[PDB]
């Protein structure tokens, strides 16, 4: 039933294991209820004028943070960083939703959903040691549609962060997208002045990320209709996952979950990179392309 094979599946992710979410497409939902891991997050925006949010506070229940909000959505807007628990991953504001529509988690599974904002980046940072036994902790990335995540570890904190523009700049993600997400990883690491002027592009973040973090993992689109969005430099601290290729899927989407669950005492983190195929009514779903990583 859906209520029992739902149990199963909390079971499985409260044991550390992230095969519970493999192929099963993305978690995304725009609810938003109060989760027990504390947390930080901050959005640099390209508008103008520039805009820059750092927040150290909680994330209440019913009520989302107007600097984490993009009201171009909708009837009345969406949510672009809410938490909820995990009785119901996905909601019908996902198309890339399939089997999170109709099983669950269950309400011990917590969820912290972080999207890009209009012209720019939301980021978290969260310390492993703040996740409880039996209480597994989600970050996902919602649909990715060629925009950029980066998740990465630093001295007992990951931090992961999503970048792009919900309008149709192009060019943008791959440039002052990384910008974007460069000042919010600097906000997130103790730097309130950051300077980032130099030329963007992904060989940017990749070197930058090689410098400041221990490890990470950057989900992307590559293309050459947009060259500065292609990677050409090497670095063994830094794994790349390009889950849109020039064109292909010609309709899909890309996934990014992150899990951080404490096990017999030990946290433990692992994260899961994936793109799939959308038929031409949306209505199912093919994973192509799949990236495991553990931190």
């Amino acid at each position: 039933s859906i209520e029992s094979t739902s149990k199963s599946n909390f079971q499985k992710l409260s044991r550390g294991n992230i095969d519970v979410l493999k192929g099963r497409g993305s978690i995304s939902s725009t609810r938003q209820r109060a989760i027990y891991p504390y947390f930080e997050a901050a959005n640099a925006d390209e508008q103008q004028p520039l805009f820059f949010y750092i927040k150290k506070d909680r994330f209440d229940n019913h009520g989302y943070d107007q600097y984490f909000y993009d009201n171009t959505v909708g009837p009345n807007g969406i949510p672009t960083l809410n938490t909820y628990t995990g009785e119901i991953p996905s909601d019908s504001s996902s198309l890339g939703s399939t089997y999170w529509k109709k099983y669950n988690l269950t309400n011990e599974t917590s969820i912290i959903r972080v999207s890009n904002s209009a012209r720019g980046a939301n980021g978290i940072k969260i310390a492993l040691e703040e996740v409880q036994e039996g209480k597994p902790v989600i970050i996902t990335s919602g649909n990715l549609s060629g925009c950029t995540t980066i998740v990465a570890r630093k001295e007992g904190y990951i931090y992961k962060v999503h970048t792009g523009t919900t309008k149709s700049l192009a060019g943008f993600t791959s440039t002052t997208g990384v910008k974007k997400a460069v000042e919010v990883l600097e906000l997130l690491t103790k730097e309130p002045i950051p300077r980032v002027e130099g030329i963007m592009s992904n060989d940017f973040l990749v070197d930058y990320l090689s410098e400041n973090f221990e490890d990470s993992l950057i989900t992307y689109s590559s293309s050459e209709k947009k060259p500065d969005s292609q990677i050409t430099i090497i670095r063994d601290n830094v794994s790349v996952f390009p889950y849109f290729l020039d064109n292909i899927p010609e309709h899909g989407f890309g996934t990014s979950a992150t899990v951080l669950v404490r096990v017999d005492g030990n946290v433990v983190v692992r994260s899961l990179s994936e793109s799939y195929s959308l038929n031409a009514d949306a209505s199912e779903i093919s994973v192509l392309k799949v990236f495991s990583k553990k931190f």
